[PDB]
């Protein structure tokens, strides 16, 4: 099912918190590839180059070196089922089942908001991220077309206030050009 | 008066054409100041902070940059009355008397539009800049609180062309500071 009108708006960062709801993980099973490799390969550059033609404030440079810092990560693939989700690191592997630790409301320096769903895993000996937030413009239950994933060990708090470096996933399946094609519309 | 909600909107580049109307040089009436003198000291800066901090996608760097091109001119002072305008120019001074030319509707790269309205001076040895045109987010009659002023004296045509530099003009009596709060407010 394509988008309602309140969920248009909500994806573009404008929302009443009323409306806001509880998410399960499996909103964001499947397989995903992170974006990073597309970014440096040279092939996200249509990507950047429609932004800098819309807003002449704006230089393909840096907007392009906004999205490096954005999107640079080493785990390549990530995959979530069951309650698990597995994490492909260059050549190490980890996995984890998390638990749902409940969602949080932000408002940016830009004034629109997004909503962060946060997990937790809970064991001692993972090499998995004890915390992780998923954010996807999405504010209540719906399958997940693309996401920005925060990964840290320290606290959710502190996770909270990461702001410049937020991995990004798309279907596993996908070619470069059908993620480009989805970044200039969907 | 302040301004309706269709002015303002018109005023951020959102108006139906429908509602465009021809306007007076009595508009732009008074005595005026370039602000690119306040670029260059650094009284600016706040405005550009702003922008930054409200675009994770720009750089104070940047906007500057774009705001440097945009105000760069010689013609610090301009005044106009009883259908004459007069143009300051380092120690250079040119006046002439200006005959409307009609307005032009424009649809910039951004999906944003202006409207620009054109005047003539119809001398052959006058020192003053043959085709001037007006654009202020304003698209009917209204006593303009500033204005850019493309100045060429080649064609109209050739000047409706003209995306980079657009002098920019705030009444003569403001100082520094009350510059920066119109840009950061109205
Ligand atoms: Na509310
Ligand atoms: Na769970
Ligand atoms: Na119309
Ligand atoms: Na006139
Ligand atoms: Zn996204
Ligand atoms: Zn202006």
């Amino acid at each position: 099912a394509p988008m309602t009108e309140v969920e248009q708006k909500a994806a573009a960062g404008v929302f009443d918190d009323a409306n806001v709801r509880d998410r399960a993980l499996t909103d964001w099973d499947g397989m995903w590839q992170s974006v990073y490799p597309y970014l440096v390969s040279g092939e996200l550059d249509p990507v950047f180059r429609q932004k800098a033609k819309k807003d002449p404030e704006k230089t393909f440079e840096d907007i392009k070196a906004y999205y490096r810092k954005g999107y640079v990560t080493n785990v390549e693939t990530i995959g979530i089922e069951n309650g698990v989700i597995e994490f492909h690191r260059d050549n190490n592997v980890a996995s984890c089942k998390y638990n749902y630790a409940g969602y949080k409301i932000l408002t940016y320096a830009s004034g629109k908001k997004g909503v962060r769903y946060l997990f937790e895993c809970k064991d001692a000996n993972s090499k998995a991220p004890k915390y992780v937030q998923f954010s996807d413009h999405i504010i209540a239950p719906r399958k997940s077309a693309h996401f920005h994933i925060f990964m840290g060990n320290t606290s959710q708090q502190a996770l909270l206030q990461e702001m410049e470096n937020w991995p990004t996933y798309y279907p596993y399946q996908l070619k470069a050009n059908e993620v480009v094609d989805e970044m200039l519309h969907h």
